[PDB]
């Protein structure tokens, strides 16, 4: 049962992540709001973000409440041609995106251990293939 | 960013088998639920079934009270000293795993494609060490 052995194997990734960063209060998914803000260039769309961080647009909204109320992110206007709101981080969040990635980086580190780097590359490509095999449905 | 990969495929899969039992009304996580309960010869405990599915106790028991007011799960006492509640099946949930199982190996299938035995079994052992390395924390 492979898909389960992936999926075991994601949560408790989570898990050790979401019990590393327990500290700083940032509970339901909050915390991987704000590393895929930390993430990508782009400030996303609400509707960019609930399909990377993997959460129903509602779930996001009411995880942005939560962020947004502790002045970690903004629902702003980007473009002259991009009017929709758009998350962006703030200033204030920077020194807890800082300490959320060297955990995050602690953890994989960890999680690594023992693992070649020619079969992480191997482990990767197969995940990516499956991937595409899902996103060309 | 590794994990992240990792977590991205597994919610695709997931995504794709929610899609392909949608017809089942087997809402929130309750079919995965059904799922490891037909892949386990033992009858878990609540614990067991919370751990393995992937889901805090509280969750689990509103997800066990929807699959046995269908009929579909009891919770029972099975041995002399094992006087705890530990879910079975029932009769009637047969034609539904049936189904259930049916079409996850058609999901397991379908994203196999193209991934060669040897790569999946590679894959399969950077995983195995991913979660040994969590587990043994
Ligand atoms: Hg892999
Ligand atoms: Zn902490
Ligand atoms: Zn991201
Ligand atoms: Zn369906
Ligand atoms: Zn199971």
């Amino acid at each position: 049962y492979f898909g389960t052995l992936l999926a075991q194997t994601s949560r408790a990734w989570r898990a050790e992540l979401d019990r590393r960063l327990s500290h700083l209060g940032l509970s339901q998914a909050r915390w991987l709001v704000l590393l895929h803000l930390a993430r990508h260039r782009d400030s996303p769309t609400q509707r960019e973000l609930a399909q990377s961080v993997g959460v129903e647009g509602p779930t996001l909204a009411r995880l942005l409440d939560g962020l947004e109320s502790q002045g970690l992110v903004r629902r702003l206007a980007v473009a002259e041609d991009r009017r929709a709101k758009h998350i962006v981080l703030t200033p204030k969040a920077d020194v807890l995106i800082a300490d959320i990635e060297a955990i995050a980086a602690s953890v994989r580190n960890d999680v690594l251990t023992g693992i070649d780097e020619s079969e992480q590359a191997l482990c990767q490509q197969v995940l990516l293939r499956i991937l595409a095999n899902l996103e060309n449905r």
